[PDB]
């Protein structure tokens, strides 16, 4: 039955999840990698039914191995794990069409649930996660983000002004509704929240 | 095993739920309300192990039959269900402990899946709704912004108007852009609309 690749850096994370994986009765062969780089290389030598990636590798990251693995259209689902709740890792896994994602809070027995509900055809994306990030949706509206797009980029004001054809005075005002859209104390802070929340 | 309730407004697609529900195997019984007070009249006469509710109805909404069914503190699973005019709606649910949001359109075997999962005690939060509520930007500008808040407080036409320095016939077509944008039937359920997702 299924071959499994895990991907995880962390010693005793990896033997974990490995031992649980060979507990599992329609799994068949387990394959581990402590790192993205050598995750693709056993994807270049084996097929793989689902993968087990962690975000927090080192050389490559589980994000770049999943659009990787997407890239080269394998047949392989992909579940993600992350300590981090930035949205904007959530949002680039959603770009390349993650199978499901989870946080390390939860446990490696729950680990195991989300890979049968990925194997039965479904997508998991962590509950914890949506409830705690995604009730908080981008309030901005599309000139206010435009807006925040010139600032990240490491525009001023009057650069913005003109690029948009608007007085500087209307710019500085777009910065003040997002400032207080955003609770954010300066420009920079403002642009950070967007660029981790994945508002671009 | 399960005895469900089926709560939703429109009366042929309410037919369809129901009558697909009561031919599967794992299904005892299922009881029809045709709006939230009829499902709290039905929770309060019944056993009910699983509500489908509809996020909007009239008299009262899914959510607020959810609300309802807390804090009486029944030992009921809530899948809400919805469409992407109301994705979010979402953190109202998740307020109120929703076991699942899950998208209106979708097959008998999915909604049996939803139904499983949350009898076993998970959440299932339909993967396409999280990435909508995740990707939109406020679709309104900061003026119309501002006519939702009046109208969210009452006022007519011509009091935004005249506080807003305006014509009485621009704040007309501001109101019918607004009712396009959010796809509302009314200047109500627009106002709640735009609150209930974040962009007032």
């Amino acid at each position: 039955h299924m071959k499994v690749l895990v991907a995880e850096d962390q010693s005793m994370l990896r033997d974990a999840m490995c031992q649980l994986l060979t507990l599992q009765p329609d799994v068949e062969s387990v394959l581990q990698a402590k790192n993205g780089q050598e995750a693709i290389q056993l994807l270049e030598k084996e097929s793989v039914d689902i993968a087990i990636l962690d975000v927090e590798m080192p050389v490559k990251t589980g994000l770049e191995v999943l659009e990787w693995i997407r890239s080269e259209k394998l047949e392989t689902k992909v579940v993600v794990v992350t300590t981090f709740k930035r949205a904007g890792y959530f949002e680039r896994a959603v770009k390349a069409g993650v199978d499901a994602y989870v946080l390390k809070e939860r446990s490696i027995a729950d680990l195991m649930q989300t890979l049968h509900t990925v194997l039965e055809g479904r997508k998991e994306y962590s509950p914890e996660l949506m409830e705690m990030v995604m009730t908080r949706p981008n309030p901005l509206t599309e000139q206010e983000i435009a807006v925040l797009k010139g600032i990240a980029r490491g525009l001023s004001n009057q650069e913005i002004a003109d690029q948009l054809y608007l007085s500087n005075g209307t710019i500085r005002n777009y910065v003040t509704n997002i400032l207080s859209k955003l609770d954010a104390g300066n420009r920079t802070e403002a642009a950070n929240i967007a660029k981790e929340s994945g508002w671009l």
